[PDB]
């Protein structure tokens, strides 16, 4: 379990913003975060990797949501917020949330 | 398996490319390079040099150059290549780059 234990470890790193060279701003929420880690499962995020990123504050309800996914596998999906995750998931490129949403079955 | 499997082997694989990576480790001639965050999970030296500024490439005496491809592996793997004739060149680095989790396989073994 080396690999769950450093993730978790990450997980808890951005949420302190520790060693986090990249802070989100969305709507209004700012949000820590790791490049290396966005580049993992966000073609959006490898793209624009070259300080301080803002995203459509439409994605706001539904973007803590995104990243928690990213740093522990779990999309918190339900009926409700279905169409609004895949909508983000496609714009940031994250091939694995779109999956879910697409085959999410409530 | 799993989601965390897959991200730190993304993560391996992209500093084992420089891609995203923060850090710098100049160990007497050959570097290596690598990410701050996880640096900092797996030893609290790494930490301190993070904190206790160095600029940006961090330089270690070539003593550890052999054996530090290895230890490396193991952040990014879980699993050092204990060698019978790495073992103690691998142990008294992990004790001086102050690696707990490595420390204990090479005594296990």
């Amino acid at each position: 379990g080396h690999s769950v234990r450093v993730l978790q470890e990450l997980n808890k790193q951005r949420e302190k913003g520790q060693y986090c060279d990249a802070t989100l701003d969305v709507g209004g929420l700012v949000f820590k975060a790791h490049w290396s880690v966005l580049a993992c499962c966000s073609h959006f995020f490898q793209r624009i990797y070259g300080g301080s990123v803002v995203l459509p504050a439409g994605f706001a309800e539904i973007f803590g949501l995104l990243l928690d996914f990213f740093y522990t596998g779990h999309l918190a999906l339900t009926s409700g917020n279905r169409d609004q995750v895949l909508l983000a998931a496609k714009e940031l490129r994250v091939p694995e949330a779109v999956e879910l949403c697409q085959s999410f079955q409530p």
